[PDB]
C-alpha cells in the first residue's frame, strides 16, 4: 500500500472502540488527518467487549475498529458475537499487539477486513481505511 490517498477517503462513519490509549491516540491522530475529514471517526472505551453491548441496541457504522486486552480465543469468542449484531455493508477492522499468522488466517476467514498490528503509524490507519473503498 503505497497510495498517498490526495483524494481522501469517502464520506464513512468510523466506530472505534479501543482498549489501549496508544490505540485511541493514534486513531485521533489519523481523524484530525486532512484526507481522514469526510470520516466522522468516534473513538470510545471499553474495547471490543463494549462494542458487542453498543450494538445490541443501536445499528453498526460503515466501519466498526475493534481491540481487546483479552487474547486471541476471547477475541475470536466477541467477534462471533458482534458478528450477530453487524449490520451489511458494515467493514470490520482489528487492531492487536500479536503477530500470529494463525490468528491473522482465522480472521480473514471470518470476514474481518483487516488486522493492524501496533506499533502502528497514523498513515497506517489511513492507508487500511483507504484500501477498503479502492
Amino acid at each position: 500500500h503505497e497510495n498517498l490517498y490526495f483524494q481522501g477517503i469517502p464520506r464513512i462513519t468510523i466506530h472505534a472502540f479501543c482498549a489501549r490509549p496508544e490505540t485511541a491516540a493514534l486513531i485521533e491522530k489519523a481523524a484530525a488527518d486532512r484526507r481522514m475529514s469526510r470520516a466522522a471517526t468516534i473513538v470510545r472505551d471499553g474495547g471490543l467487549e463494549a462494542a458487542v453491548d453498543y450494538y445490541q441496541n443501536q445499528p453498526t457504522p460503515s466501519l466498526v475498529m475493534v481491540e481487546t486486552l483479552d487474547g486471541a480465543q476471547r477475541l475470536l469468542h466477541l467477534l462471533d458475537s458482534l458478528a450477530q449484531v453487524c449490520d451489511p455493508g458494515t467493514k470490520v477492522v482489528v487492531v492487536g499487539q500479536t503477530n500470529d499468522i494463525a490468528l491473522y488466517r482465522e480472521l480473514m476467514r471470518r470476514g474481518v477486513s483487516e488486522y493492524l498490528t501496533q506499533p502502528l503509524g497514523p498513515l497506517q490507519v489511513i492507508r487500511a481505511v483507504g484500501a477498503l473503498y479502492a
